[PDB]
């Protein structure tokens, strides 16, 4: 995250970390023993986080659990990036306490203009890297899907869409994949993609996870 502050510890209770020796991506809880990132997140070795808050040193809180299945969507397109959604099953659930919640899913897709809030452990930088202990945050709003197109021409699916900035500073970055953008206590968002991190006129681009309700169900249910 670029541009953003220090969430504080546990404040954001669904959040994350995505571990394989190493912090690589986001993710969001959703119930006890599922979790939603992003497809291109997928690898073999996954250890999901959770209750994190510096994720270099074990504060207590943390639970390390096991992904025992990761299910990428099976449109995901590796080029276009459409479909950029992952389910993770835990080998146990988590338990669930004020530091570790779920975060709901949509009812309905968010507004051009709606407020969220987007978080991870990515860079922290625009121009070069460094990557942050703690978990920092972002307040950011959703994007006309005029200047999304505008900003990426040929680009933006219907299963995307754009937050943040066009004024440069704001951005999530690399790092974030797969974490949350929540607004108003729905999960909306999965950090995605963007051409560089918090460049003018260069949004971030979200996976638009109100496509995605019934899939998501459905493969929970069947799993
Ligand atoms: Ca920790």
């Amino acid at each position: 995250i670029v541009g953003g502050y220090t969430c504080g510890a546990n404040t954001v209770p669904y959040q994350v970390s995505l571990n394989s020796g190493y912090h690589f991506c986001g993710g969001s809880l959703i119930n006890s023993q599922w979790v939603v990132s992003a497809a291109h997140c997928y690898k073999s070795g996954i250890q999901v986080r959770l209750g994190e808050d510096n994720i270099n040193v074990v504060e207590g809180n943390e639970q390390f659990i096991s992904a025992s299945k990761s299910i990428v969507h099976p449109s995901y397109n590796s080029n276009t990036l459409n479909n950029d959604i992952m389910l993770i099953k835990l080998k146990s659930a988590a338990s669930l306490n004020s530091r570790v919640a779920s975060i709901s899913l949509p009812t309905s897709c968010a507004s051009a203009g709606t407020q969220c809030l987007i978080s991870g452990w990515g860079n922290t930088k625009s121009s070069g890297t460094s990557y942050p202990d703690v978990l920092k945050c972002l307040k950011a709003p959703i994007l006309s899907d005029s200047s999304c197109k505008s900003a990426y021409p040929g680009q933006i699916t219907s299963n995307m869409f754009c937050a943040g900035y066009l004024e440069g500073g704001k951005d999530s970055c690399q790092g974030d994949s797969g974490g949350p953008v929540v607004c108003s206590g729905k999960l909306q968002g999965i950090v995605s993609w963007g051409s560089g991190c918090a460049q003018k006129n260069k949004p971030g681009v979200y996976t638009k996870v109100c496509n995605y309700v019934s899939w998501i169900k459905q493969t929970i249910a069947s799993n």
